[PDB]
């Protein structure tokens, strides 16, 4: 019974970008979805361990979740905005393929992607 090590945050190899799309995700779309009454089962990687889920793991090898876009965004971790979309694609379809629907937590995923959805619409052009 252990989670597996988190998503990385930070690599020293990894070449870093600050663009204007990156700042709209950070300060309009994650700033949205994270104070959304949703986000909280989000915010932080899946912990099997404590929501006793111990097959979770076993069928999520790609896991993602908002805390670590958080960090990534904060931390200069991504060249483009695309790669923070496809972070948060992840989370939300990891979601639909472990979890049964109806399940409280695919309901919550659903808001969130609708409201991201809503939000990645008007992202900028970039600069
Ligand atoms: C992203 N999660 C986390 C999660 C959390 C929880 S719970 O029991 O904390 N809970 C019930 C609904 C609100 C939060 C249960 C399952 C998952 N599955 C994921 O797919």
């Amino acid at each position: 019974s252990m989670n597996p090590p988190p998503p990385e945050t930070s690599n020293p190899n990894k070449p870093k970008r600050q663009t204007n799309q990156l700042q709209y995700l950070l300060r309009v779309v994650l700033k949205t979805l994270w104070k959304h009454q949703f986000a909280w089962p989000f915010q932080q990687p899946v912990d099997a361990v404590k929501l006793n889920l111990p097959d979770y793991y076993k069928i999520i090898k790609t896991p993602m979740d908002m805390g670590t876009i958080k960090k990534r965004l904060e931390n200069n971790y991504y060249w483009n905005a695309q790669e923070c979309i496809q972070d948060f694609n992840t989370m939300f379809t990891n979601c639909y393929i472990y979890n049964k629907p109806g399940d409280d937590i695919v309901l919550m995923a659903e808001a969130l992607e609708k409201l991201f959805l809503q939000k990645i619409n008007e992202l900028p052009t970039e600069e």
